[PDB]
């Protein structure tokens, strides 16, 4: 049994941001706790950029996010999509990542989230990435 649990605070946090009406960039970046085989919360910000996201991850170790961002387009128009990302950096332990990928379906399933990314380097993590990646 490698699958972990997902801790049912944390299950109530998710439920309530899929179709959360707050307009800041909040993220939820949650990790496993090993000994508990429990996704659990690491920290959540009310209000965090692209930038200062990619600095708050682990650059060696796997990490999932859901992450609200308020998208302004060329034309004015504002938007506010979510989006659920996997953090799995080469570099990180094997059978750490492999401990993350084997819950990553159960915690995007739990999430109901349909924009899944995952990013093999926390560089990736940038406005024009996001862009790109949410656009659709």
């Amino acid at each position: 049994s490698m699958v972990c649990e997902v801790d049912p605070e944390l299950t109530e946090k998710l439920r309530k941001f899929r179709f959360r009406k707050e307009t800041d960039n909040a993220a939820i970046i949650m990790k496993v706790d090993k000994d508990r085989q429990m996704v659990v919360l690491e920290e959540e910000f009310q209000n965090i950029s692209p930038e200062e996201l990619k600095m708050e991850l682990p650059e060696r170790q796997p990490r999932f996010v859901v992450y609200s961002y308020k998208y302004v387009h060329d034309d004015g128009r504002v938007s506010y999509p979510l989006c659920f990302i996997f953090s799995s950096p080469v570099g990180c332990k094997p059978e750490q990542q492999m401990m993350y990928a084997g819950s990553k379906n159960r915690l995007v399933q739990t999430a109901e989230l349909t924009k899944v990314f995952e990013i093999r380097t926390t560089d990736d993590l940038t406005e024009a990435w996001l862009q790109e990646k949410l656009s659709f």
